[PDB]
């Protein structure tokens, strides 16, 4: 029917007569992602419809991923290549951003198959190539895992999802024990269940440490089932934390739980991974330090041996400047986010 609103499982898909023959790829609590086919490039693109207006918090990842992302340029992580809303507030219930297709992403590659060690290590230099830009503006993505590595037919790998991200603020990283915590709980840092809010550049490199033990043995390496089994999950590979590391914890309900814990040796990574490569255990072991501070940064770990045939810091670009968010930002409210959310997509308007 000419000028219809194509319906992709249900939901219309309010995009054209720019974007058409709408076909679904996926669907999350954000929405919905689909492929459609852009009369103007002759291209088909990744859309996505978000509806957020209802909810304050909905709003504010809203905000984050459009911020972020529309400043941001780098191979390694996706962009946004135009956005559609509707030409005053009122009306305005979604917000498409359309965004290059890619043909798969981590999550479905590693349940399809097993890598080569070339891929594991190629894939891997492409996530700390896009991290160290992001760090580099001093953000923090904080949800890395499978589902967020995109991939396409030549093993381009482009990093998504910014709604979690944050500026490192390790003034105000300190928190209590078993504090709630969003992002997703298997690539959770243990430090996120004892003591920290995830303000700094380790939370990123503790989830990239649990993406390469994925890609080394497709399987997640710790999957708690709640809260607290991650800690335990954590514990149980790591071993005991050492006395400096537990006296670089002074909440006293960590200390008191730590402390209650069977004493455990740290099991050998060999032995964990007994068919990888001896480079890719002794970088795996240096992202996944039970003590944040000790934790390898993105610039140490790209130099590291294990990347050599891919690391060229000249071809390894950093972002013009940090960014900032304050954390008075997550009060606004909901109808004030919108205004900003109007704001940062007229520039692509009208349709
Ligand atoms: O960017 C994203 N996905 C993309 C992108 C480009 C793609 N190209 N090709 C593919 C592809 C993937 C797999 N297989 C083949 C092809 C792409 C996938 C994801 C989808 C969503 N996105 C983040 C995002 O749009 N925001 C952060 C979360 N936020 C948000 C989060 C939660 C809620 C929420 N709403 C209700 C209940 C609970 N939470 C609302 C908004 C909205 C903004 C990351
Ligand atoms: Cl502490």
């Amino acid at each position: 029917v000419p000028g219809e609103v194509e319906m992709v499982k249900g939901q219309p898909f309010d995009v054209g007569p720019r974007y058409t023959q709408l076909q679904y790829i996926g669907e999350g609590a954000y929405g919905m992602v689909s492929s459609a086919y852009d009369h103007v490039r002759k291209t088909r693109v990744a859309i996505k419809k978000i509806s957020p207006f209802e909810h304050q918090t909905y709003c504010q990842r809203t905000l984050r991923e459009i911020q972020i992302l529309l400043r941001f340029r780098h191979e390694n992580v996706i962009g946004i290549r135009d956005i559609l809303r509707a030409s005053t507030l009122e009306a305005m219930r979604d917000v498409y951003i359309v965004q290059d297709l890619m043909e798969t992403d981590l999550y479905k590659l590693l349940k399809s198959q097993q890598l080569s060690n070339d891929h594991i290590c190629y894939f891997l230099y492409q996530i700390l190539r896009g991290l160290k830009y992001i760090h580099s503006a001093n953000v923090l993505h904080r949800d890395l895992k499978p589902s967020n590595l995109l991939i396409n037919t030549t093993c381009d790998l482009k990093i998504c999802d910014f709604g979690l991200a944050r500026i490192a603020d390790p003034e105000h990283d300190h928190t209590g024990f078993l504090t709630e915590y969003v992002a997703t709980r298997w690539y959770r840092a243990p430090e996120i269940m004892l003591n920290s809010k995830g303000y700094t550049k380790s939370i990123d490199i503790w989830s990239v440490g649990c993406i390469l033990a994925e890609m080394l043995s497709n399987r997640p390496i710790f999957p708690g089932k709640h809260y607290l089994d991650q800690l335990n999950h954590i514990l149980g590979i790591l071993g005991s934390p050492s006395q400096e590391d537990l006296n670089c914890i002074i909440n006293m309900k960590a200390r008191n739980y730590l402390q209650s814990l069977p004493s455990k040796t740290k099991v050998a990574w060999a032995k964990l991974f007994p068919k990888s490569d001896s480079k890719a255990l002794d970088l795996l072991d240096r992202m996944l330090t039970f003590n944040p501070n000790k934790r390898i940064t993105v610039e140490e770990a790209l130099a590291h041996p294990y990347l050599e045939q891919y690391y060229d810091p000249t071809d390894e670009p950093v972002a013009e400047e940090p960014f900032t968010f304050a954390m008075e930002l997550d009060d606004l409210p909901k109808e004030r986010l919108k205004e900003l959310i109007f704001q940062e997509t007229a520039r692509f308007q009208p349709g």
